[PDB]
């Protein structure tokens, strides 16, 4: 394909290097296409890392969903959205990409706008899991919103700022967190 | 001192201009110095960042040492410092220039080493709260090492990937969140 494969050799440059580090001189070079091209679907080059920041969440919340099924109470689902958020090949390994992102570009106004669309989708599968909880007995949440706010962010820390230490060191802490966590909530 | 009007020039050129675009040559004739001196006390560049940044974190400690005498418990303290971590980096100068500089050397194992000792610095504060705090019964925690970690990345997390929202907003949920954490260890 081709604006397809612009998409992916984005991707993978955006997290090889950085934001900056790659510009549309390298994603071109290695997707052959002429600098127009890159144009058309794509006006800006923020909008090529909005894009890629879209399609990101989504086949991670998707593959959240077809991964789902294995935990039976929300309880469990809370402890392995978090767990698996570790280890996707989806979305989290952009987030530094992210960080230097919106240092960059957050004196404009388009920015807010779509850096919010994006919160909305990133924290509805805490929203899931705390209202269906909520249903299902497993705790009162009084405010459904703020703590899948809180939870995402939280979370994301956790799997952003440990990204060098053993792998599974990070899902013990994961786990531990998860716990302090519920138990906070009842 | 000569060392010191370096560190201290760096420093301002490293917030005016970020990490990459300042040059040792501006860094050498600003602090009327010599390549052969900024070589022989810092060697490079990114080791002369690293130095700066164990400067900013010591007057972080420092500063926290006297402002943590404002709250009495332990309770208070992991409150306070969770905010302070939240509200003081909105004015961080420095901060784009880390942005820059970590995402962009988290690959070397030589750069990557010597962060990792800055950070467990940070999340020494959170070490000492959760030790205290036990000696005086504010809670129990069997492993303080790991909630610290736990705490000090989840803050990170709040402070770090919630920007777009409102200034009150962001101060609500890291309360919040501060109240959760600790009722979970209870
Ligand atoms: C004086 C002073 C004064 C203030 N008002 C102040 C305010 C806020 C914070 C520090 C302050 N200090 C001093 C602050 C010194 C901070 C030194 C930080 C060193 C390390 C960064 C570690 N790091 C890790 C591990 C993982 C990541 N994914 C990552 C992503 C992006 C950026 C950094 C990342």
């Amino acid at each position: 394909n081709l604006k397809d494969k612009i998409l992916g050799v984005a991707k993978e440059l955006f997290i090889k290097n950085g934001y900056n580090a790659t510009t549309t001189g390298e994603i071109v070079k290695l997707s052959e296409s002429s600098k127009g091209n890159l144009y058309y679907h794509f006006k800006t080059k923020e909008n090529l890392f909005l894009e890629i920041l879209n399609i990101e969440e989504s086949k991670w919340q998707e593959q959240w969903k077809k991964e789902q099924i294995k935990a039976k109470t929300n309880r469990e689902k809370f402890y392995l959205y978090n767990e698996l958020s570790l280890t996707t090949e989806y979305y989290y390994p952009l987030q530094n990409a992210i960080i230097e992102f919106y240092t960059e570009y957050y004196k404009t106004n388009s920015i807010n706008e779509k850096m919010n669309k994006l919160e909305n989708k990133y924290i509805d599968a805490y929203h899931v899991i705390f209202k269906e909880g909520n249903l299902n007995g497993e705790w009162s949440i009084n405010d459904v919103n703020a703590v899948s706010k809180i939870a995402a962010n939280a979370v994301n820390g956790i799997v952003t700022f440990t990204h060098e230490q053993n792998i599974n060191e990070r899902i013990k802490l994961m786990n531990k967190f998860s716990q302090i966590f519920l138990n906070g909530l009842s």
